[PDB]
């Protein structure tokens, strides 16, 4: 994993490269307007300590922050997401605290509405691999990184509501 952040658009200005997690990038650069992901899967954060808007990025060139659906040009923490080989698995629930009907998911899901007739998920259990949760169908809207573990309520994956449109396994190309 290598991501290099650039302060200005079109890969110009002061830059910084990371190969690992960083809870606070503020000491390294004051703004971020373009990015070059050389390798790995990354989750970028608007605020330090992995808070605020989250953005999922894979290898590629990003000449401006709009390219990664950035809210603004603030990137203050990043996570290198560990590659998972084999099966990705998670369970979603009707109600919070793992109650109501449960469905198990093991592939990408561009529309929960379409496949489960659900617009909201009130709790989920990530058993294997890392996933990205999207507020809206077809991987649009606010993004939330799901690492393996228990999410007894939507608040646990850092969202403001239980609206869940799509789900994507964190896989490299």
């Amino acid at each position: 994993g290598k991501i290099t952040f650039y302060e200005d658009r079109g890969f110009q200005g002061h830059c910084y490269e990371s190969s690992s997690d960083c809870p606070n990038l503020q000491p390294y650069f004051s703004r971020c307007n373009s990015i070059r992901v050389d390798s790995g899967c990354w989750m970028l954060y608007e605020r330090p300590n992995y808070q605020g808007h989250q953005y999922f990025l894979r290898r590629g060139d990003y000449p401006d922050y709009q390219q990664w659906m950035g809210f603004n040009d603030s990137i203050r923490s990043c996570r290198l997401i560990p590659q998972h080989t084999g099966t990705f698995r998670m369970r979603i629930y009707e109600r919070d605290d793992f109650r109501g009907q449960m469905s198990e998911i093991t592939d990408d899901c561009p529309s929960l509405q379409d496949r489960f007739h659900l617009t909201e998920v009130h709790s989920l259990n990530v058993l294997e691999g890392s996933w990205v949760l999207y507020e809206m169908p077809s991987y649009r809207g606010r993004q939330y990184l799901l690492r393996p573990g228990e999410y007894r309520r939507y608040l646990d994956w850092g969202a403001m509501n239980a609206k869940v449109g799509s789900l994507r396994r964190v896989m490299d190309f």
